[PDB]
C-alpha cells in the first residue's frame, strides 16, 4: 500500500501549475517512524506561514502553555482627597488581544481608584518590546495591510480575532455624485482622513481604494462605490499602534468620567519615579487559548509579539534579535535539528526565513512528545470546518472529501509561495506531512495539496462523505 501512495502523490505531483516550481514533500508515521513519501525533503525554501509552526513551539516551550500577559495603569502616587493625579501612563507588556473593552475595564478602575482628574498628561508606555515596528526586509507596499501591522508592547487588538494595530475603516454609498460616507473606526481622531471616493450610478463599476501612503498616518479614500454596492469595510494599520491605544484610553478615561487635562503621546514610566501606583492592570487569558486565533487565522502581530516576549523572557531584551535566538535554542532543546532553519522573523511575513519539508516534519514529530501537544494540534485549523474559529484558514478548503474535519495543518502563501503542513490521524496511522511550493508563476497551488492531504487522509483510513 506504500507504492501505490507514492505511484499517486507522483502523479498529483505532475500538474502544470508545478511548472518551474520547487516542491519539498515529506511524509511519516509519526507511530512507526516510517518514511512514507520523500520529494527534496533537504532543500531550502521560503515557508511563509509555516514559520508559525516554529514560533509557536518555541512560545510553547520558553513561555508555557499557562503564560498570560500583562497591561498597567500607573500614577507618580495614588489619587488624593480631591481624586487628582498629575501624569498618567498606560503600560502594555506584550498582550496581544487587548481590546477596547479591556481599555474600557481598567478606564473604570482608574475611576474606582478615585480618580476624577488626570491633571497632566497621558503617555502609552510600550518600552517592554524596543521601537523597530517592522522587520527590515518586509515591503513599504505591503504596510496599509493588517498582516503588516507595526510590533509594538501595546496595541489595541480589533474583534474576536485580536487583529493588532489596525483600524476598522467603513465606505457607506450615498446619492451618485455625492461622496462616500466613511468612518475610521478606532483610529477616528488619531489618524488624518483624506476621502476623495464618491458615490457612482446604481449598477456601475465598484473601484473604491482604501490607502494608507507610506510614512504617513493619514486613510487615503479613492474611486467609485456604486449606489447600490453594499457598505464597506477594511482594516488598515495606524503608524504608532500605542499611540492609538494612548488615545483610546483617553476616550475611555472620559467615558468613565475621569478628565484628561493635558496631553496623549508615547512616553516610558520616568525612573525616578519611586514607587509607581498601579491604579488599574488586565490580564490576557493564557497562551494555550491566544494559539487559536493566532494559528486559525495565521495573526503576523501575534507571532511577532510572541518573538519579542520570547527575548524577554531569556534575555530581559523585547527585540527580534534576541526572540529569534531564543526561538532557535527552544526548538534545538526540543530535539529539532535546526541546521536548514533560518529565521528573519516569526510570522513567515519576511522573505528572509528558510526551512526545509523535513526540518518542518522533524518539527512537527517532535511537538507530540512534548506536554503541551493537545493544545498545539488544536490550534491548527482544521480541513473543511466551516466554523472559522476551527476551520481557520481551511474552512473553504477540502469540504465534502475525506479530508474534511480530519486534516490539522498550518498554510502559508506568498507571491511564488505556497505551503500547507501537519497532521492526519486516523486508524490506519497517524500521519505527519509537509508540503512547501516556491516558484510556481501561475495560479496558487492549493489542489496540489488538497489532492495530497485529501490522498492521505484515504491512507490514514477515512473515507468520503457521500
Ligand atoms: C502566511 O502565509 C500568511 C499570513 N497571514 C496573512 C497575510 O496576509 O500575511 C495570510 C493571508 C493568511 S498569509
Ligand atoms: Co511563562
Ligand atoms: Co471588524
Ligand atoms: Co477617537
Ligand atoms: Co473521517
Amino acid at each position: 500500500r506504500l507504492t501505490e501512495l507514492r505511484e499517486d502523490i507522483d502523479a498529483i505531483l505532475e500538474d502544470p501549475a508545478l511548472e518551474g516550481a520547487v516542491s519539498g514533500v515529506v511524509v511519516v508515521d509519526t507511530a512507526t517512524g516510517e518514511e512514507l513519501y520523500s520529494r527534496d525533503g533537504g532543500e531550502q525554501l521560503l515557508p511563509a506561514s509555516n514559520m508559525k509552526l516554529f514560533t509557536a513551539a518555541a512560545a510553547l516551550e520558553v513561555l508555557g502553555a499557562d503564560h498570560s500577559f500583562g497591561t498597567e495603569v500607573a500614577a507618580e502616587s495614588a489619587p488624593g482627597r480631591r481624586g487628582e493625579v498629575q501624569d498618567l501612563y498606560l503600560v502594555g507588556r506584550g498582550d496581544p488581544t487587548l481590546s477596547a473593552e479591556d481599555l474600557d475595564a481598567m478606564a473604570a478602575e482608574v475611576a474606582a481608584s478615585g480618580v476624577r482628574t488626570v491633571r497632566g498628561d497621558l503617555y502609552a508606555d510600550d518600552t517592554w518590546f524596543d521601537s523597530e515596528r517592522l522587520v527590515d526586509d518586509w515591503w513599504p507596499e505591503d504596510e496599509p495591510y493588517a498582516y503588516s501591522a507595526q510590533i509594538s508592547a501595546l496595541t489595541v487588538a480589533h474583534g474576536e480575532r485580536f487583529d493588532t494595530g489596525v483600524t476598522e475603516v467603513s465606505v457607506t454609498p450615498a446619492a451618485e455624485g455625492e461622496p462616500a460616507d466613511v468612518d475610521l473606526g478606532a483610529a477616528e481622531g488619531y489618524a488624518e482622513l483624506d476621502n476623495r471616493a464618491v458615490t457612482g450610478a446604481a449598477g456601475s463599476a465598484n473601484t473604491l481604494v482604501i490607502d494608507r501612503p507610506v510614512g504617513t498616518n493619514t486613510i487615503a479614500v479613492t474611486g467609485s462605490l456604486p449606489a447600490d454596492a453594499a457598505p464597506v469595510t477594511a482594516l488598515r494599520t495606524v503608524d504608532e499602534p500605542a499611540a492609538l491605544a494612548g488615545h483610546l484610553f483617553e476616550e475611555a478615561l472620559e467615558s468613565n468620567g475621569v478628565t484628561v487635562k493635558g496631553d496623549v503621546g508615547l512616553g516610558g514610566v520616568p525612573a525616578d519615579w519611586q514607587d509607581a501606583e498601579v491604579l488599574a492592570d488586565h490580564t490576557s487569558a493564557e497562551l494555550s487559548e491566544i494559539l487559536v486565533p493566532f494559528m486559525k487565522f495565521s495573526n503576523n502581530g501575534h507571532a511577532e509579539m510572541l518573538v519579542k516576549s520570547i527575548g524577554q523572557e531569556t534575555a530581559g531584551a523585547g527585540t527580534w534579535d534576541a526572540g529569534l535566538v531564543g526561538v532557535e535554542e527552544a526548538l534545538s532543546g526540543l530535539g529539532v535539528d535546526t541546521a536548514g532553519l533560518v529565521l528573519n522573523d516569526g510570522s513567515g511575513l519576511s522573505r528572509g526565513n528558510l526551512v526545509t519539508a523535513d526540518t518542518v516534519v522533524d518539527l512537527l514529530g517532535q511537538a507530540g512528545s512534548a506536554p503541551w501537544a493537545q493544545t498545539w494540534s488544536a490550534s491548527l485549523p482544521v480541513a473543511g470546518e466551516s466554523d472559522p474559529f476551527v476551520g481557520g484558514t481551511l474552512a473553504n478548503r477540502m469540504r465534502g472529501t475525506a479530508a474534511e474535519g480530519v486534516v490539522e495543518a498550518k498554510t502559508g502563501t506568498m507571491s511564488g509561495v505556497s505551503a500547507l503542513s501537519g497532521y492526519v490521524p486516523g486508524p490506519e496511522g497517524e500521519l505527519a506531512f509537509s508540503i512547501v511550493n516556491n516558484g510556481h508563476s501561475g495560479p496558487a497551488p492549493l489542489a496540489v495539496q488538497d489532492a495530497i492531504a485529501v490522498r492521505l487522509a484515504e491512507y490514514a483510513g477515512h473515507q468520503a462523505p457521500e
